[PDB]
């Protein structure tokens, strides 16, 4: 399995973040504001653990969403 | 329960600095510290260890005073494995 990452940046609003934490993997409010400070204090944190494939999809799927509402929030992957 | 330990791009850390902080800190061989730093600068972060929790604190702690101390703000963390 594969973990889906985002990295911390100085451009990018914590709205936005827990937006996407909601939104593309499922997270409670309250979890979603938890990880969105976990990765703007340490500079990364985990989003959710997926096959390769779903992993890859919700990947392309936070930048995709991130882009077009002008953010440069970055999400990435790693095996698990 | 392990964990690892985390290094994340920035722009002003020196690439000679992380190759040896992966050398000093992380038992990398030359090639496989080359390929760890080249990797977090494409990728953003990267894996440099995995080791029990209290290892793995000691050896961000470790990082961190280290590039402080050769004034570089390199970012160094941890995760469960
Ligand atoms: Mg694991
Ligand atoms: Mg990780």
């Amino acid at each position: 399995l594969y973990r889906v990452l985002i990295l911390n940046d100085d451009y990018t609003p914590a709205e936005f973040v827990v937006y996407v934490l909601e939104r593309f993997f499922n997270k409670s409010r309250e979890d979603a504001t938890r990880i969105m400070l976990h990765v703007h204090q340490n500079g990364v944190g985990v989003c959710g653990v997926y096959t390769y494939e779903v992993a890859e999809t919700k990947v392309a799927q936070v930048i995709d969403s991130a882009r077009r509402h002008q953010h440069p929030l970055q999400c990435t992957m790693e095996k698990d």
